[PDB]
């Protein structure tokens, strides 16, 4: 006959409705000789003036996310509390049998944005007809306040179990593209039946169209994932993307292949894929010095088109079959995807990759850190040939990396070019999603800021026209793909 209590610590953004502040369970049902139960719970001023209401909702599923979210998946009922009210009570025949409540509210219309713009509850007493329960608390509520939060996909949405594998895309129009793994069956990564899905914004990000299956997998050995994503300076939308049995399963003879789609129409339609892997490695490779290379996969989320035209994104690739060990190459193409080409070795024992435009026109290449190498740091190399040849950058690190995929924003703070960076704070596991800021005059990071804490791994980020930052994370151990919006200095100032 026992409570146990999580508080919620996702972000909110103005006048969302029925967000929970917190949520408790019953071990059991109530017995037959319950009249009513009744909760009382804290909730501190400066909580109080940022909502303008708040609920009792009572259901037969325990979730992991605000309960909108689920879009009728989650059954539950809504009894209104005065926010100046601290208690509120039901009656078991209104229960009817069910064990998990939640404090819910409905967030107002002003805020300022800053970091101390958090809101937080706590119930501190369950009474069944006056008898106080047994209450343990798991964890606190703390949900801080963004110009915009959204989960873009949560897991059970269109009948896939899971989602997974970000990507983020602003055309030279505004179109915002989302795309993701649709995990069917589980939340592994390939050979696993998998297929990507897409969403679509054509206002900022503010409201998204119903997701759409632009690559369905087939089965297991044969689904379809990890996507990046660039505008060609032709205009034209570019998806690259992986497919078939799992990164070390991939031979010469049978390998996981490389994929490209383009669209000429914002997204709405996609060229059926197009096979490069012979570019690039095995059995039909035209460099014999690659014919017996085993695998390649370009890193998930955006790449990088150059002021030339050149259109670029990182491989991470599997030399030999005696190691599970990946080297880095820039996969390019100077005739707007209809050939492509590797650069020299970038990285030893590197893997996934991401590329950004230094201000001199340099490109800064961000490697992540697989099988907590050296100080377990995020390594860097720069190129001063628009990506043919590489050097490591040391001087650029500095950050923790867990091993884990993430993302560079060449911006403008205080006059001042920085490079912003995404990745998760940890430490040594997937936790904390944070941002960080390297300043290129000083060559020092920033201390990092915690935009989602809890469960966070792969992250993409995007410039929005007005300055805003789009922010397109994998929360939670179930994972949801969240899309966040923040300015700088909501999180730095
Ligand atoms: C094609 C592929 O396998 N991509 C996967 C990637 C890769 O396995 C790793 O980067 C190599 O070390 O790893 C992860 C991961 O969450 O860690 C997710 C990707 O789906």
């Amino acid at each position: 006959q026992e409570v146990t209590m999580w508080g919620d610590s996702h972000g909110v953004a103005p006048n969302q409705v029925r967000r929970t502040l917190v949520k408790v369970a019953l071990s059991e049902s109530l017995p037959p000789g319950a009249k009513q139960i009744r909760i009382g719970f804290s909730l501190p001023k400066e909580t109080e003036e940022k909502v303008t209401a708040l609920y009792l909702l009572v259901s037969d599923s325990l979730a992991v996310r605000d309960l909108p979210d689920y879009k009728g998946r989650v059954s539950y009922d809504s009894f209104p509390i005065s926010k100046e009210d601290r208690t509120t009570a039901l009656s078991a025949d209104s229960v009817a049998g069910r064990r998990f409540f939640y404090l819910a509210a409905d967030i107002g219309p002003v805020a300022s944005f800053s970091r101390s713009d958090t809101l937080t509850a706590r119930v501190e007493e369950v009474a069944v007809d006056g008898r106080p329960l047994p209450l343990k608390e798991l964890s606190p509520a703390s949900r801080r306040l963004y110009r915009g939060y959204e989960a873009l996909f949560v897991p059970g949405d269109g009948g896939s179990r899971n989602y997974r594998i970000p990507a983020i895309l602003k055309t030279a129009n505004g179109t915002l593209i989302a795309m993701a793994d649709r995990r069917k069956y589980n939340q592994t990564d390939l050979p696993e039946d998998i297929d990507i899905v897409m969403r679509r914004s054509t206002d900022g990000g503010k409201s998204w169209s119903d997701p759409r299956i632009i690559v369905q997998g087939e089965g297991r050995n044969h689904g379809f994932g990890d996507v990046a994503l660039v505008q060609t300076q032709a205009g034209k939308l570019l998806m690259i993307f992986v497919g078939g049995v799992g990164l070390w399963q991939s031979t010469p003879d049978r390998p996981q292949r490389t994929y490209i789609s383009e669209s000429r129409d914002e997204g709405l339609t996609w060229s059926p894929p197009r096979d490069i892997t012979h570019f690039i490695f095995g059995k039909d490779c035209a460099d014999p010095g690659r014919s017996r290379w085993l695998a390649s996969f370009c890193a998930s989320g955006q790449g990088l088109v150059l002021p030339s035209g050149r259109i670029t994104f990182v491989a991470a690739i599997r030399e030999s079959g005696q190691e599970y060990v990946l080297n880095n190459y820039v996969l390019y193409s100077d005739d707007e995807g209809d050939t492509w080409q590797l650069s020299d070795c970038a990285y030893r024992r590197g893997d996934e990759a991401k590329l950004s435009l230094m201000p001199d026109g340099r490109v800064l290449m961000s490697i992540r850190n697989q099988g907590r190498q050296e100080s377990r740091q995020r390594f860097f190399a720069l190129s001063s040939d628009d990506g043919l040849t590489w050097e490591r950058a040391k001087q650029f690190e500095g950050i923790h990396d867990p091993g884990c995929n993430g993302a560079m924003l060449q911006v403008k703070r205080n006059g001042r070019d920085q490079v912003l960076h995404s990745l998760p704070l940890g430490p040594d596991g997937r936790r904390d999603g944070a941002v960080y800021l390297f300043d290129h005059v000083s060559g020092r990071w920033s201390a990092p800021v915690v935009v989602n804490s809890g469960s966070s791994a792969y992250s993409d980020m995007t410039l929005l026209a007005d300055g805003t930052i789009g922010y397109f994370v994998e929360e939670g151990d179930e994972i949801s793909l969240v899309f966040i919006r923040f300015v700088l200095d909501d999180l730095f100032d």
